[PDB]
């Protein structure tokens, strides 16, 4: 007789293992599955049942979260399922495409279910403190009953009713970091052959990307209204500096991929009459 929901955990790897944990120690009735069997038994131990196929596991809950390595383990266990899912609640938290995640959905709906699209940031020791956070999209009446279920995890936001929107949220986080890092290591060439120390140089650019947040930030402003104007300086001055940075780096045989991009679009930008507005406006050449 507890006040806390049953749940059905389907995968118990390290982020699988440690979802079951925080569900368990919350008071829930938490019944596990995995495919080798005997990874469960940490999460018996602790306080959860084991069930033997995904059906089984099913079976015990309405609400089920689906946490296994990747979508196409996701489309092997749930097609196992031989067992009605007609009113559950089913809140996948793999990793997968916006499309893949919009196909869970219907596949869902088809069965009587309701269906969260979930994606996480953080590491699994982490799960159901600060330092993990939580993505979610689809049904908006699913996510408002069951948003302090979710929140034993970390923490919680919604992005939408289309199904793949916390997939387009993580995907594009994670490009936008790989875009930083690979400008990072380039620029990293450009001093080293200059004779900088790399290790020294690196810690004076993470204080300099510190300030780049509030940047990024009137950036989207401008963007979303269209009023462009004078961000880091006039796109002629930004220009002129751009045609400084490319000729110092490949002096040196540094690429200058990016740079040069930049400086076309910056180029058209002022061709086109608007060489007093700023960096943001070369957003409307791209899109």
């Amino acid at each position: 007789s507890l006040a806390a929901d049953p749940v059905t955990v389907l995968g118990l790897g390290d982020m699988g293992s440690a979802i079951a944990r925080a569900f368990v120690e919350r008071g829930h009735r938490t019944t596990v599955w995995n495919r080798t069997a005997s990874k469960c038994r940490p999460l018996v131990e602790a306080g959860a049942s084991a069930a033997a196929t995904p059906d089984e596991a099913v079976e015990a809950s309405r609400f089920v979260v689906v946490c296994l390595l990747d979508s196409a383990a996701v489309d092997e266990v749930l097609g196992s399922v031989t067992s009605s899912l007609a009113g559950k609640v089913l809140v996948n938290l793999t990793s997968g495409s916006p499309s893949q995640a919009r196909s869970n959905e219907r596949w869902a709906r088809e069965r009587g279910a309701e269906y969260l699209d979930g994606k996480i940031m953080g590491d699994p020791p982490d799960v159901g403190t600060s330092n993990v956070s939580l993505s979610f999209s689809g049904s908006r009446s699913a996510f408002d009953a069951h948003e302090p279920i979710l929140r034993e995890l970390g923490g919680v936001a919604y992005h939408g009713e289309d199904a793949g929107l916390a997939a387009v949220e993580f995907l594009a986080q994670v490009a936008m970091g790989y875009e930083l890092l690979i400008g990072f290591l380039h620029t990293l060439s450009v001093v080293h052959a200059e004779g900088v120390e790399v290790e020294a140089f690196a810690e004076r650019v993470a204080g300099s990307v510190a300030a780049y947040p509030p940047l990024l930030t009137m950036m989207g402003k401008a963007i979303g209204s269209g009023e462009y104007g004078p961000d880091l300086g006039s796109l002629r001055v930004q220009a002129a500096l751009m045609d400084d940075l490319i000729s110092h780096r490949e002096s040196l045989g540094v690429e200058a991929v990016r740079m040069r991009e930049v400086k076309e679009l910056m180029d058209q930008r002022i061709a086109d009459g608007h060489g007093g507005q700023g960096f943001s406006s070369l957003f409307e050449l791209l899109t």
